[PDB]
């Protein structure tokens, strides 16, 4: 399994992320990428350590999709698509062209902001970089209501400067 | 000519750059990308408006290769390779794997800093994004003596914060 090694690089749990440690975050402190996953980013409930189940490997909660959006921010600035890593990731059935979201409402929000960051099927198959460059230059949009952040719920080029910690 | 349109996007003159205007620069003010090309970035000589010839379309001067390095910074953070745009760009004969430099000494410097940002032939042919992601995560190096800047002549993740204007 060639592309299977892409996540074995970190033994990721049904997710994909190239950076083992973000140099900055909207949360309190920079730590191992799994630290904010081991315990919810902003969830004060006893479910924050996901004793009942984690959302990123399988949809569990809307607030725990904050982790999904956190990973999706990095995948938006530069996309380490899990589909190329794992074409079986299409089991979600690809409701929309943007990755690292679920329940169709984060997708609908990316649409509301006309800020899809769509990874087309041609991009999912990893055969081109022209569309990648297009999406990259589009990372800085000129419309609103640059890339989404749930805390403020608005496009922000890098909410790391905000330190939202919603 | 499919890939020929990539530079016709801006009618570029024997060069490649996706951003028609950098949102920030090490120079004085943000302007059209051609403004700093019409007149040298830091050259006070009467040759700054390249009446004798421009360096970016064809090697003319070492100080005018500051433009080459400026474009190469953007192409390093995200690479709009002219080779995919124009496979004839290999006429340089590909002395080394990094693009947007000449005279082999900027290349030797990228090597000195163990900071090649090499675009392998597999990447030149535009068939993969895994090596791109590798080089991207390597954009932030852990060695020195992150990406080169001639003014200080040292790796800088974004010399825009420095406003070098050497």
């Amino acid at each position: 399994p060639a592309s299977e090694e892409e996540f074995q690089f970190l033994r990721c749990q049904q997710c994909q992320a190239e950076a083992k440690c973000p140099k900055l975050l909207p949360c309190l402190h920079t730590l191992c990428s799994g630290c904010l996953e081991a315990s919810g980013m902003q969830c004060p409930i006893c479910q924050a350590p996901w004793p009942l189940g984690a959302d990123t490997p399988a949809l569990d909660n809307v607030f725990f999709e904050s982790l999904q959006r956190r990973l999706s921010v990095y995948r938006q600035i530069v996309d380490a698509q899990a589909v190329c890593t794992r074409c079986k990731e299409s089991a979600d059935f690809w409701c929309f062209e943007c990755e690292q979201l679920l329940c169709a409402k984060c997708f609908e929000a990316h649409q509301w902001f006309l800020k899809h960051e769509a990874r087309p099927l041609a991009e999912l198959r990893n055969q081109s970089v022209r569309e990648f460059l297009d999406g990259t230059r589009k990372t800085n949009n000129i419309f609103c209501s640059s890339i989404y952040c749930r805390g403020c719920s608005k496009p922000l080029c890098c909410s790391c400067a905000l330190l939202d910690s919603s």
